[PDB]
């Protein structure tokens, strides 16, 4: 009861983590690290 948008609540935590390790990616090197990216 209470609160909202739990897919939102949630999408933030898994965006706070796919988001960190894109910019980890890209930080690294993005297309040039060679490694597939986080996806
Ligand atoms: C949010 O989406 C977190 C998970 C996410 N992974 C993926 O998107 C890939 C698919 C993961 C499917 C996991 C299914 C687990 C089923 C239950 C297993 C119970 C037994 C386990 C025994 C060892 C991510 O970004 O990490």
């Amino acid at each position: 009861h209470x609160q909202g948008t739990f897919t939102s609540d949630l999408s933030k935590q898994k965006d706070s983590r796919r988001a960190q390790d894109f910019i980890e990616w890209l930080k690294n090197g993005g297309p040039s690290s060679g490694a597939p990216p986080p996806s």
